[PDB]
């Protein structure tokens, strides 16, 4: 029942960036509700102070596979090329990583209105999501899986790479909700 030591992140950017530079949050907006609903992420205001991760590798696999299928749909509709490259990073969590569900409830119990606050089961409420505040340093990033789909031939190829900058130390995610 301890907080996870290992989390995963789907991202489009390659290890030549991420293994050396880590992940940096979009900006300084630490509103937990705006992050978890996506409003402060890339498709919204692109200013979230959080880097999203999941303790469930399967979650990031569904994400990668969905983006890959959306690429392939873009060609059956005639506005795309087929090819897709995605990455799943394996990351060591530390005290700057906070449970999304715990942080969400802390926020809405204190500042929220009614919606999705009382009727909010465990599977439904950002289950296994973890928010890294501000940065995931490169020393926390252990390895990456690259998945390449060739949209012309249909071939998919999966490869793995280790980060020489990874530092192995005993850390786990924060047991407490995030608070500003
Ligand atoms: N990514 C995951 O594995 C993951 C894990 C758990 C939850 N989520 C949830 O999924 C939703 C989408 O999350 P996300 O993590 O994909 O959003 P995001 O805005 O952090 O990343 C989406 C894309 O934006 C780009 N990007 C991100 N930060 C960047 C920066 N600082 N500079 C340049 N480009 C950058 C990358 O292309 C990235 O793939 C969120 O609501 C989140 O809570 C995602």
């Amino acid at each position: 029942g301890d907080p996870p030591a290992t989390v995963y992140r789907y991202d489009s950017r390659p290890p030549e960036d991420v293994f050396q530079n880590g992940f940096t949050a979009w900006g300084n907006n630490d509103n937990v509700l705006e992050h978890l609903t996506g409003r402060s992420c890339q498709v919204g205001s692109s200013n979230s102070a959080f880097v999203s991760t999941s303790s469930s590798r399967r979650y990031t696999e569904v994400y990668l596979e969905h983006r890959m299928q959306e690429a392939v749909e873009a060609e059956r509709a005639g506005r795309g090329t087929g090819h897709f490259i995605g990455y799943i990073y394996e990351v060591r969590a530390d005290n700057n990583f906070y449970g999304a569900a715990s942080s969400y409830f802390e926020y809405v119990d204190t500042y929220g209105d009614n919606a999705g606050r009382i009727l909010a089961g465990a599977l439904a409420t950002y289950q296994s999501e973890y928010l890294a505040h501000r940065r995931i340093p490169p020393e926390n990033i252990r390895r990456v899986t690259r998945v390449y789909h060739n949209g012309i031939t249909g071939e998919t190829t999966t490869t793995e790479y280790s980060n020489a900058r990874y530092v192995s130390q005993q850390t786990r995610a924060n047991p407490n909700p995030y608070t500003s």
